[PDB]
């Protein structure tokens, strides 16, 4: 079968990292769209301007407005991409057939919309040359990061190509986790991203999304599938590209 897949990068990338997966998707027959949220890869906006996760989003619930009735996607979210997926199932749970997340945070429904990133940054505190920056919107002080060179090179991007990391030098962009805005937001929802399918494609030869805190994310909120990729990085859209592209057929040929 095919499938409509959406694939929604990580805070600090864009569309870009899905360049190897997307024409491999397609010469599977499937369709696939790319999208760079805000201020995120070719965006116009810059991150001062946004002031949430949710407006963050945005491009993703636009996407998703878009959809005439009765058209279902797949969702594939990659790193803190699972987010995005929580936040879209929240408004368009009708429109999502089943959400993978590949090697990414998986929000639950019990505790609040940090919790899953709390966790991130006390399994990996020491983001290296990664540094910081304040900004304020809509009254709120956020912290933006710009990721540093070498935990590009270490952490994110560990086995893939020199022309794979220099794209990262080139276009990774400032970005926020918006930590602090989602600990106040209201928590995602049991009929709407509860609802959902979620695949769980994971390697525990991940860099940063370490396998404690994968597999306990795992054991936190129960995926109905899980995949676990063999080597790689935790980059497996450019390190597990076939990989990664037969997870997600046969996604697509049990979630309808
Ligand atoms: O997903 C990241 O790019 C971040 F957005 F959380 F920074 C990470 F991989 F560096 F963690």
């Amino acid at each position: 079968a095919f499938a409509h897949f959406v694939l929604i990068h990580t805070i600090c990338h864009g569309a870009w990292i899905w360049h190897k997966l997307k024409p491999l998707l397609e010469a599977l027959g499937h369709k696939v769209t790319a999208l760079d949220l805000a201020a995120s890869g070719v965006d116009p906006r810059q991150i001062e301007e946004i002031g949430s996760f949710d407006e963050y989003s945005e491009p993703l619930l636009t996407f998703l407005e878009a959809l005439p009735p009765g058209e279902k996607v797949i969702l594939v979210g990659e790193s803190c991409g699972g987010l995005n997926i929580a936040i879209a199932a929240d408004k368009y749970c009708e429109k999502i057939a089943a959400a993978v997340f590949h090697n990414s945070v998986l929000p639950d429904t019990e505790h609040c919309p940090s919790y899953v990133v709390d966790k991130l940054m006390e399994v990996f505190p020491d983001w290296k040359d990664t540094t910081y920056f304040t900004y304020t919107k809509d009254g709120k002080e956020i912290t933006g990061l710009k990721l540093g060179f070498t935990l590009l090179r270490e952490n994110l991007y560990t086995l893939c190509g020199p022309e794979e990391y220099e794209l990262a030098k080139m276009l990774t962009r400032k970005g926020s986790l918006f930590q602090n805005i989602l600990a106040k937001r209201p928590f995602f929802t049991k009929e709407g991203y509860g609802s959902i399918k979620k695949i769980y494609v994971w390697t525990d030869q991940d860099e940063i999304f370490l396998p404690e805190f994968q597999l306990w994310q795992i054991e936190n909120y129960k995926p109905d599938k899980v995949y676990k990729v063999e080597g790689g990085d935790h980059k497996l859209q450019l390190t597990k590209t076939k990989e990664i592209a037969e997870i997600l057929q046969e996604v697509a040929d049990t979630y309808n």
